[PDB]
């Protein structure tokens, strides 16, 4: 608007050398029982160009006048100190426009103090307080969650990742807590010299970070330490009391391989003198790579040993390896603008599985990656509501837009095409680059085509030949949204591409440049033995490794490393199928998880017929594996939520019996009578699996052992017997195989937890009954406050709803007390948004859309606030419901009694 | 409006005195797919008033015009016959109106030639079609179903009550199929001129009787014949193989001696030759009293001894005698109107228990009466929303309202006001002048006084003491919808009486001529010794018969005779609870179960404490009749169907299972671990509720017994080790505790199934599935006419509404296919009012009774028809439930809960 301030972009007239914040946290309420803390901090500037004003990011500020002014100016190095006009703070653009009476010299550093007072509040925004309740006893806890933006509500500060400048940070703490923050402690702390109740510490100077990474925790946390021999500290901070027990020597045990590991990735030595991973006790976030000082949410960084799934275990060092990856990429290595999220995220999370791996090398993580993130960003990407993973600087500018920026595509869809760009550049080339990026951009801020570049030199020098330059090979998968779904004409060995969309009827009004094309790199195998390699440049192309004879199978994207889905011939189909069945080792076991998922996808957008993909999951009755049945039982869900309630249900249960009978048996005799879980990650997955499906099926066996379980502990309780991993499960179908009696023990349990993982396993359950009344009554106790806390009320209520008789509970309590359920909990607490998909996600009927319309309009005053742009979403989703069923009803009816 | 064919009150300017009607049923589909009967009737009518337009009933008929016109007017006796001005079909009305030229001679008999087609469809009305599947070939039976406004369907015809006329009807029906008519055919058949393959068969001349008596059914049955003393020939006529398989020997059994019975004890002898009972396949009323051709639906009248159970024993005898009754009270002497339907069903409902003990002396079935239409009809009778004995006629006039009349109260109400009747009249007395209404109104149209004046001269003639005449007495029990409800106060032995209402803020707007106050008939007894009886004639008064001292308690009411309710002070009920747990035999049997029965009904009108009927529930423990537990688990129906939902449901099953299973091991060993049965009928009943009541509830070994039996069947498919008797709980629990395979199995037998007895029980087991799929399945099955007869359509979907999960699913099916269930399924508006009253038995909550709301403000367009009052009734008990819920919900639950353990 002509004026810098009213500009939401920081003015290049100056930037910042250095800083000295020295923030005093009090963590006791004062008048008004508000928690506030005393800042002074000071930052030495250069003039870049000679202007009369200062521009400095400043939110939630009340700052001090020293003089007649907020902050004081001075000049170092013999600078002459321009007179201060005046000082003001703008809202709109949170900046603190102080002008000057006189023009600030080029090339002369000006040092600007300011004294401040902020609020410790719980916003997990800047400089935040987290209140835990160790025993009985609440405990606050200053922390930091400086992401975005929040660095300008900690302190005065030039809020921009461009802006790289050192940080020197002191803490006054109380002498009872610590201090921690991104460096060492550069002195041990000493009592204030006034009120010695307060101690002071220094921190050496920050390697010049750009903000937004720098942290400054004060608690009274304990911590468990290990010096690695490489040279970095690493200590891993969390509760005392879950420091004292063995929750936190996982970590520990797992921080250092990963370090090392990313160390000979990325071909640097750890940039930071040591690695510190607080877990925080609340921490919404899922994770901060705020640099030497890394937060997790307590739950992703403590394993105990006796209450925590094998999933947990992932969830831990999955977790880990991704902040640990971000300290070398993404803190030494900082994006230009938030407008490059998308390769600072993306990269880490691609990276994540493969730290990870190092760490566990009996798990095969890096195979999960697919499931966990390249089928799921595949479906948000086929609808014509996806963006494309690049986006222009200029556009994002309101904090706003940096968060809206943070989408699953940013971290999955970005992940997913840095795995294609290392498969096809080879990991050695890729790693070449990836070194010399990192080097030749150390300590300073870049732009993605930066990346590029590099690895395009080293595919230079490699003399690795691709069809064109690596821009350009990758301009067509980041600046147009989408993934092509690449049809494979065996008969005459014809490749083609077209843009994929789960609905056929979708009109992509988004104007891609090249016209919606991709340089597919397409990898395949024929009769197990893989092919050359081949890319598709145009819309058609036709190759022979693409042409088979009268037994010849060709399988494209080997382990589904490009983001591309494949669709082949009826033929070449019916040939993968064969082999499949005779011996399913041919086929990778990626692949045969791909198989199952394309299909269903595939018949979705109406490009193959239902029986096709149907019959792609009959080899499963042989499948011992995790990914294949995993795929299967993700895709098959659908097919249940709309057949759950229709007579479809019948043959459906019997075929998948028929299937899983063999792989339950298989663990039975594995895991010795259920008594020793398996050893490998994925077999202990796909034992849950197995039981899970068994019972819900109903394999008579299946419910016999998890009755038997449950009756062990109900006549032992205090030492369950049934395994962490398989106590869902177990809780589940046993509290539905039996009455009343199983779920007065479950819920006597859940009211004496003293474990929230254990408590949420038990909640889920206990909303697992057959019995209608108890259903009801659970229902009346999620609203209960003292029964059912408030922030677990909604997914209480959700879970009465995934059972096939509560939908109707359920459905009727959201249709009759919308009113109570939004005015009582009008805040963020219920997410209403959750609860409405949940509630509608079966509706497959005319009659079941009529009374989703009428409830619309009969709430219509009453906002539906979370709800909105959920249940017009739900609307359409209704009505696709309804065509599917209408469309499909009976073929998949006929398949599933034939094949059973 | 003013138009005459507007009015649905055929105008009284033309009298029928006899027809002739020659219906040709065609049992082939023709080239439309359409099996249609086509028949020509002419009606001689006498002109008592000189009329210009001639008004007759015409439904669903095509009449093919003759002389330019759909009739041809002829002159009887030389009178002129004025030319015909138009004939319109005003369908509203079903009136073939004949304007004519000029204005008819009064006091002159016309001859009306008409002939017409109609529609041989399943909708079992007029003349429908039954078909059923002999060996692999579909068998196809015409019969007529002509209870109210359905014999215009067949022919042109004044199809009102008071018409009564002589018909004659003649048959052309295939040589090989047999054609059956209210009289014996006259002669042997003739071949149909035009085609020898065809048969014209003319039936003697039918007696002086009403259009809704007439019955003509074409079919191939066989049949077994037996003369009775009265020389009245009884042939029981059913499917070939029933008849073959000895199905209708208990029928013959019993039909000759009831009818001999009831002639005898009304000394009145039938009228016709032979009375031929039949039972079709398909029928919607479980048996009509056509004069001469009764029908029955097959469970009625079909009896196997080693399939059918003793309860089936009983409804063959029961409906038969129900029908026979009728033979006199409803043929030979008919209502003026539909406002009066008691005259004839409850009449027949009554003295049908005297016929069926009279053939099963060993079953005192006149005990059930008490609790089987007395209490039965008392719930209905209490809403605001019920209807006096004797409606207004100007309420009931268009056929949707004559049909919604067969409800309780002209059934079970007349039932119970004759057994009170009968009780301070005497039997003797009684049935003196009951023959005498006979004889005076013989083949005559009758109202509620003229029944009262017979009484009386029996009462003078036996000088029989009464506070008044009959006439003031019963008025009070007939003009005045409801029944009085009697306060004991045993301190000082005054008695009180005002109308009993299940909501007590309830609004009447039903305004009463006597002021709902009745001269109340009372017997009390003390300490089980019979007192002096007293006549409440004011609504308040005391007495020393009712003034109790010390310990001495009185129970009136002895045997539930009176239509009351008697509401006792807590000191009496104290007395009665401390009686009950001392020794409950001192009480009468009847009147134990009426103290469950009376306590809980005065608890659910907020009159008496819920806690106070409970506690009359703790007796059951030691409780081994079958009377006492019947009404305790009657009554204990509405807790459940009100708190199954609930969190009170876990305490009050437990609360059951602690007072059942005493009862179920005592059986286990009187019946020698389930292998015998009892002898008394009554202790069988007992037995079969003990298992059903203790399976529900939880008992362990009920649950293991019944699923060991099915499975036991499920191995040797074709003999069954369940006891007939023992079929319908075992049945229904083993597939509510089974799964996919058991439902499976019943399925297929159901498909597979011989006796109508046998299907009925799995159609209604196979509801008792606890798997939400499996019920939807089986909704959309019930819809199929090809799976489950349209007759049993709304009685499966019923059953699947009473299962707790069902009750949901066909909520949502009533509210989605309302216009389609309404349309296609005419339901012989018997139905409908079941269906609503079953799918709104539930509703405790404000948003449920907004559901229904809803459901009416949507359909009022579609219309209720007959369940139109149902509707209302559902509105009112919605409402009641909503209060009684919010203000007993937790004492009940308390009390269970305290009580269970
Ligand atoms: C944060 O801490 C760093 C040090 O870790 C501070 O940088 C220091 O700045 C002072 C001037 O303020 C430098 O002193 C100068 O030393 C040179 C000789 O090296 C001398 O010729 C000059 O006359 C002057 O005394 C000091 O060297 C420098 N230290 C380093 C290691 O660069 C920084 O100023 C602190 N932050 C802020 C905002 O003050
Ligand atoms: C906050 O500052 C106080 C004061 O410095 C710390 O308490 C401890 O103070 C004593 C000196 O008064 C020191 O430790 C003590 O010294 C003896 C030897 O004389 C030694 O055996 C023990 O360590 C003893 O406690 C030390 O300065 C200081 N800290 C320690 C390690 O004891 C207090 O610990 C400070 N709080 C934090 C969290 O840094
Ligand atoms: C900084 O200044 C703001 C604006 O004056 C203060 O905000 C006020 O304080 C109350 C709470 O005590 C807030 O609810 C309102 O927004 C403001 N009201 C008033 C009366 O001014 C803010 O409190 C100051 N900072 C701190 C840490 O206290
Ligand atoms: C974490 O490391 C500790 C050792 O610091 C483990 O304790 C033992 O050490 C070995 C090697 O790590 C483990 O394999 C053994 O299971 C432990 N006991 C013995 C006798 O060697 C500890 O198990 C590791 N994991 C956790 C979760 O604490
Ligand atoms: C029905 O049958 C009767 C008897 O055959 C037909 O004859 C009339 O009815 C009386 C009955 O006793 C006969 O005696 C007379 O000869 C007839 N009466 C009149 C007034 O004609 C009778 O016509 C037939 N019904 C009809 C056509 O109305
Ligand atoms: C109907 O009557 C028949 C014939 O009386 C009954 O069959 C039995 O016939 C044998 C013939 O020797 C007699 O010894 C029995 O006394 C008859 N039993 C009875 C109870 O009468 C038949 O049981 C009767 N009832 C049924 C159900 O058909
Ligand atoms: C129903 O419950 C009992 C009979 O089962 C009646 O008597 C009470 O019994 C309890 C338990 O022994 C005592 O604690 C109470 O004091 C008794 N009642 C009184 C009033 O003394 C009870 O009165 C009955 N409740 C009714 C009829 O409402
Ligand atoms: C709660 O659990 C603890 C630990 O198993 C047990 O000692 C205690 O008795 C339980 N309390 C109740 C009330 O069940
Ligand atoms: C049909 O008529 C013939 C005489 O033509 C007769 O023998 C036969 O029994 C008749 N059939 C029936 C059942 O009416
Ligand atoms: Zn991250």
């Amino acid at each position: 608007q002509s004026k810098a301030w009213n500009r939401y972009r920081l003015p290049n007239t100056l930037k910042p050398d250095s800083y000295r914040v020295t923030l005093r946290p009090y963590l006791t309420p004062n008048d008004r029982g508000l928690y506030v803390f005393k800042g002074s901090s000071t930052v030495r500037f250069t003039c870049k160009e000679a202007t009369d004003v200062i521009i400095i990011h400043s939110k939630k500020l009340n700052y001090t006048l020293s003089q007649g002014h907020r902050v004081v100016l001075r000049g170092v190095g013999g600078s002459q100190p321009p007179d201060i006009d005046k000082t003001e703070l703008v809202e709109p653009t949170e900046y603190l426009v102080v002008h000057l009476k006189g023009s600030l010299v080029k090339d002369s550093q000006y040092e600007m103090d300011s004294e401040f007072e902020g609020e410790l509040a719980d916003d997990l925004a800047g400089f935040y307080r987290s209140e835990y309740m160790e025993g009985n006893v609440r405990k606050v806890v200053a922390t930091t969650q400086m992401q975005a933006a929040d660095a300008r509500k900690s302190f005065p500060c030039f809020d921009e990742p461009a802006m790289k400048a050192e940080f020197n940070i002191t803490l006054i703490h109380p002498k009872d807590l610590t201090a921690l923050s991104n460096m060492l402690p550069k002195g041990p702390s000493t009592p204030l010299p006034e009120d010695p109740n307060w101690n002071v510490t220094e921190f050496h100077t920050t390697p010049k970070m750009s903000t937004y990474l720098l942290a400054f925790i004060v608690s009274e946390f304990d911590y468990v330490e290990k010096q690695a021999s490489n040279g970095v500290l690493i200590r891993i901070w969390a509760r005392p009391s879950a420091i004292a027990a063995g929750h936190g020597d996982y970590a520990l045990n797992v921080t250092g391989p990963i370090l090392n590991f990313f160390a000979g990735h990325y071909d640097t030595p750890y940039p930071l003198p040591k690695s510190d991973q607080i877990g925080l006790p609340d921490f919404n976030a899922g994770a901060m790579e705020n640099w030497g000082l890394v937060t997790y949410r307590e739950n992703s960084l403590l394993f105990d040993p006796l209450s925590s799934s094998s999933s947990n275990k992932e969830r831990v060092v999955t977790v880990i390896a991704h902040e640990l990856a971000h300290q070398w990429f993404g803190n030494l290595v900082t994006i230009e603008w938030w407008n490059d999220l998308w390769l600072n995220e993306g990269f880490a999370s691609y990276v994540e599985y493969l730290g990870a791996d190092y760490a566990e090398p009996t798990w095969n993580l890096k195979d999960l990656m697919v499931l966990n993130d390249v089928y799921r960003v595949m479906a948000v990407d086929a609808l014509a509501s996806s963006h494309p993973l690049s986006t222009p600087a200029s556009e994002i500018n309101t904090p706003a837009q940096i968060s809206e920026l943070f989408d699953a595509i940013s971290y999955s869809k970005g992940a997913s095409v840095l795995r294609m760009l290392s498969s096809f550049l080879s990991e050695d080339v890729f790693k070449q680059g990836l070194a010399s990026y990192l080097h030749t951009f150390a300590y300073q801020n870049t732009i993605y085509l930066n990346l590029w570049d590099h690895l395009q030199e080293a595919v230079n020098n490699r003399s690795i030949q691709l069809p064109t330059t690596v821009r350009d090979i990758m301009n067509r998968w980041t600046l147009q949204m989408g993934f092509p779904v690449i049809t494979v004409d065996t008969s005459t060995g014809t490749l083609s591409q077209e843009h994929f969309l789960l609905d056929p009827d979708s009109n992509v009004t988004r104007p891609s440049e090249f016209n919606y094309v991709w340089i597919v790199p397409i990898t395949s195998i024929r009769d197990g033995r893989q092919q050359q390699d081949y890319w598709l440049i145009d819309v058609r192309a036709q190759n022979d490794l693409f042409s088979t004879s009268g037994n010849e199978w060709v399988l494209l994207n080997l382990n589904v490393t490009g983001y591309y889905r494949v669709n082949y011939d009826e033929e070449n189909w019916r040939k993968i199928q064969t082999q499949l069945q005779r011996d399913h080792s041919a086929i990778p076991v990626i692949n045969r998880a791909q198989i199952i998922n394309d299909a269903f996808n595939l018949a979705s957008a109406h490009k193959v017929p239902v029986t096709l993909a149907l019959n792609n999951t009959l080899f499963l009755i042989e499948e011992r594996q995790y990914m294949p049945w995993e795929a299967a039982l993700s895709s098959l869900s659908y097919f249940k939520l709309m057949f759950d309630r229709s007579e479809v249900y019948g043959p459906m249960k019997n075929y998948l019996k028929k299937q899983v009978t063999p792989l339950f048996i298989h663990f039975r005799n594995n895991t010795n009578n259920w008594r020793e879980i398996p050893e490998n990650l994925m077999d202990q997955y796909s034992e849950v699996n197995a039981i899970s499906t068994a019972c819900s099926n109903g394999v008579p066996e299946c419910e016999e052992m998890v009755s038997g379980l449950f009756k062990q502990w109900m006549e032992n309780p205090n030492n369950n017997p049934i395994h962490p991993n398989l106590r869902s499960t177990v809780y589940c179908n046993a509290i539905a195989q039996g009455g009343e009696e199983e779920w007065d023990f479950a819920w006597e349990q859940f009211r004496n937890a003293t474990l929230v993982n254990e408590a949420d396993k038990l909640r889920a359950a206990l909303a697992c009954s057959k019995e209608l009344w108890i259903l009801n009554r659970y229902l009346s106790y999620t609203l209960n406050p003292d029964l059912i806390r408030k922030q677990d009320a909604t997914s209480t209520i959700i879970s009465i709803t995934n059972n096939v008789i509560g939908q109707g509970l359920v459905w009727d309590f959201v249709q009759s007390n919308w009113k109570k359920l939004f005015n009582d909990y009008g805040g963020g607490s219920f997410s209403f948004s959750n609860l409405i998909q949940a509630v509608t996600r079966r509706f497959s009927t005319e009659y079941e859309l009529q009374q989703l319309e009428q409830f619309k309009k009969d709430n219509e005053e009453t906002g539906f606030g979370s709800g909105t742009r959920a249940l017009e979403q739900a609307l359409e989703k209704t009505k696709a419901n309804i065509k599917w069923v209408k469309e499909n009803k009976e073929v998949v009816l006929q398949w599933f009694t034939e094949n059973s």
